[PDB]
């Protein structure tokens, strides 16, 4: 089997991305944030604390003939950027793009944090991460794409996230026409439970290319590009009036700058990252102070690959007995 999924930012930022998802008997389709940084696939739901539900479509497990409580089971996850969210566990059907995987753990949430409540357009997540992170308790569940693999033609799925433009998630297949060139695979460690891999380098616009082992993850759920600080500090010296700002929180840049491209290695290959695509906009409404895309790892303890890195090529995400990324440009 295979299934394809149109993936959708959510804002003029891409902030993150939303892709639909149908749950239970008859369908309840959700707009999901797709996220190979964790492990879990939960949805607000009828069960949500009312006052934390704020224009989000929820999952009504009693109106779909297919659910059924898991037992005794409960799930509590935080985020790499404080939010958290928690609650009881169904298993049900859930379909992605044609792809229907049955009995799938779909974790129902009775709280969430604010940032959640706040953000109307993203209805839960489906965590694509390894599943020994799910949070389940006490039986760890099986993430959509580790209950699908054994039926997919090939064991991959894919992730083409458009700039300011839709993209697509494919499961079970490579579309050879979604890239350019050759797809460049390099190897995983999946001993943190994320697509952990080593980029071989950077270089800042047209600058020369500086070989480098740099560890990071591959994290969809994740909008901007976590890296050390040397390197970050080395791409924002080439931008006129670029600081760090304590009390913004990170690297900030005057609105009228053009930024210069960022391009990471993986293997001897070369993934360019436009300019444009590390603009953030405003740190404010009406501000001429802009967020850089780019941001020091230093206070994370890992890099990571988010969105701005990925969108800026097609990545495979390969569920082989030895796992493995592919990176090509598109």
């Amino acid at each position: 089997s295979t299934g394809s999924a149109t993936t959708t930012p959510i804002d003029s930022l891409d902030d993150a991305y939303i892709t639909p998802v149908q749950i239970g008997t008859p369908a309840q389709t959700l707009n999901l944030d797709f996220d190979t940084g964790s492990s879990d696939l939960w949805v607000f739901s009828s069960e949500t604390t009312a006052s934390e539900v704020d224009g989000q479509t929820i999952y009504t497990p009693s109106k779909s003939t297919t659910a059924k409580l898991l037992s005794g089971a409960t799930w509590s996850i935080s985020y790499g950027d404080g939010s958290s969210s928690s609650g009881d566990v169904y298993t049900d059907t859930v379909s992605v793009g044609g792809l229907t995987v049955t009995g799938q753990a779909v974790e129902s949430a009775k709280k969430v944090s604010s940032s959640f409540t706040e953000d109307s357009t993203i209805d839960g997540l489906l965590g694509l991460a390894f599943s020994t992170l799910n949070t389940v308790s006490p039986t760890q569940q099986k993430t959509f794409f580790d209950n699908a693999k054994a039926s997919l033609d090939s064991p991959v799925f894919t992730a083409d996230l458009g700039y300011h433009a839709p993209g697509t998630y494919n499961f079970g297949f490579i579309d050879t026409t979604a890239y350019t060139g050759s797809i460049t695979y390099t190897a995983v460690s999946t001993k943190q439970g994320f697509w952990e891999w080593t980029s071989t380098g950077y270089a800042v616009g047209s600058g020369t290319f500086k070989s480098t082992s740099i560890d990071g993850i591959a994290d969809t759920g994740t909008t901007l590009l976590y890296l050390p600080a040397t390197v970050v500090s080395a791409y924002w010296a080439q931008v006129s009036g670029a600081k760090s700002s304590s009390s913004v929180g990170g690297y900030v840049f005057p609105c009228s700058a053009t930024l210069p491209s960022f391009t990471f290695g993986v293997g001897s290959a070369r993934i360019v990252i436009p300019g444009d695509y590390i603009d953030f906009g405003p740190i404010s409404t009406g501000s001429s102070s802009c967020f850089g895309g780019i941001q020091s790892s230093a206070g994370i303890g890992i890099n990571i690959f988010g969105d701005v890195a990925l969108k800026a090529a097609f990545v495979v995400f390969n569920g082989a007995t030895t796992p493995t990324l592919g990176f090509a440009s598109k």
